[PDB]
């Protein structure tokens, strides 16, 4: 259970992290509009950038 | 454990190359022999001009 409980953690803290970088280089290029119709749930942690 | 990092690292670095190659045949035909650039607007809604 205790390792269960860290196993989880582990991939929230990334997804936190990749979220963030996003946010960045979106407003640098001004990017506001959905390229993409594919929900954020199924995308890949490279590509959020498409993504207003 | 460690092989299992440098799998990754494979397949990663294959992805590097792939974008970085479409970026020079983008940047020279593209823009270097045409006049298509950014300034030719449509990026949000024209397929392959939106991954411009």
């Amino acid at each position: 259970v205790k390792r269960q409980e860290e196993v989880a953690k582990a991939i929230y803290d990334r997804r936190m992290n990749s979220i963030e970088q996003a946010l960045k280089i979106a407003e640098q290029h001004n990017i506001s509009r959905s390229a993409t119709d594919v929900p954020a749930e199924e995308l890949p942690d490279s590509e959020m950038f498409l993504l207003g």
